[PDB]
């Protein structure tokens, strides 16, 4: 019995964290590369959380599948088919999807990820792959996909090419720029080549998102805001320890990208607490609903909802509220974005 059985809008939601065990099973076949467990049970139950773990811990379920997917055009294409067709079952009717498109290639990247062999897929090459994949799947699903593409936190070299290819398919299907990976890394919103991409960013119209907050400080939020030039902060949730910040951003009607099971097994929220999502409900604050990392978190949209609504009082009222203030902070162009909002109301009907 679903918290919220109609029409949703997510906002983050990591390509390379919602891949379906079974292809990630394929994968390792075809290709002869080791995995952590050769059925899809197990491979679910190492490469899943069930328990909150550390950020590290988190980070390194990765390195078990990436391997399989990486470098592989046909598991590219494919993971992005698959990642609209899980969605559109989930009633999702707009999603924006992100990744690093780095992660993926075995080609022109330094350093090489995964340790993998010089191949001939580029990270240019797998932009154009998962824009196939989600049209593709747009195509046959009928609901409306655009990615997000991810600099990575540690590797501030990558950061210029990442915004030359939001500027290359830009709506086709790259709608914006993110800043992922390991946010703890000291001083590393202020790396020049995290700064000069966002800068670069906002010179060309090139939309922002940015992770921040998640385990990080309400510093780190700050960064993101008033250096980095973010127009959304993915997560967010320790921006509520600065009043001042908090209100400030309250105010210029932030977006705050939720991620409620996620903050969860990730260890970013503890548990011994109220959410943070809870004070964004009651300040009416601008946020939506998010997996994050559906296959790590063994979980689907529902999940985060039920959480919500079991735990934190959510209504179906706030449902509607959020998607709404979601669909209206999306990165779509001013028509698509109306049509959203247009098909939202006609739904909540």
């Amino acid at each position: 019995t679903p918290a919220f059985n109609k029409p949703k809008v997510e906002l983050h939601v990591h390509l390379d964290g919602a891949i379906k065990p079974e292809t990630i099973l394929y994968f390792g076949k075809k290709r002869g590369i080791a995995l952590p467990a050769d059925t899809v049970e197990e491979l679910r139950n190492i490469i899943g959380m069930d328990k909150p773990l550390s950020l590290p811990g988190f980070l390194a379920k990765f390195d078990y599948y990436m391997p399989v997917i990486a470098g592989c055009r046909e598991a590219i294409k494919r993971i992005a088919y698959e990642f609209v067709e899980m969605k559109a079952k989930e009633g999702v009717v707009y999603v924006e999807v992100r990744y690093s498109p780095h992660l993926l290639a075995n080609s022109k990247v330094d350093p090489m990820p995964w340790n993998q062999t010089e191949g001939d897929v580029t990270p240019d090459d797998v932009v154009d792959l998962v824009n196939q994949g989600l049209q593709e799947g747009e195509q046959a699903f009928g609901i409306k996909v655009r990615s997000i593409l991810c600099c990575m936190r540690h590797q501030p070299s990558w950061s210029l090419e990442v915004l030359e290819l939001c500027k290359k398919y830009n709506q086709k299907t790259v709608v914006a720029m993110d800043l992922a990976g390991d946010e703890t890394i000291e001083g590393s919103s202020l790396f020049p080549g995290h700064v000069e991409a966002y800068e670069g960013a906002v010179k060309n119209g090139i939309h922002r998102t940015v992770h921040a907050g998640e385990v990080g400080s309400p510093e780190v939020v700050r960064e993101a805001v008033d250096i980095l030039k973010t127009e959304r902060v993915g997560h967010g949730y320790h921006t509520i320890e600065d009043e001042a910040l908090y209100n400030r951003l309250l105010k210029e009607n932030m977006h705050f990208e939720v991620c409620p099971w996620s903050s969860y097994l990730t260890g970013a929220w503890d548990p011994k607490t109220t959410h943070a999502v809870v004070r964004f409900k009651n300040d009416k604050a601008n946020y939506s609903l998010n997996t994050d990392d559906p296959l790590i978190f063994k979980s689907t949209l529902d999940t985060d909802y039920q959480m919500t609504k079991k735990d934190m009082g959510f209504t179906e009222e706030e449902f509607k509220r959020l998607n709404i203030n979601a669909a209206k902070s999306s990165f779509l162009p001013e028509e698509e974005k109306k049509e959203l909002l247009e098909r939202l109301y006609r739904e909540y009907q």
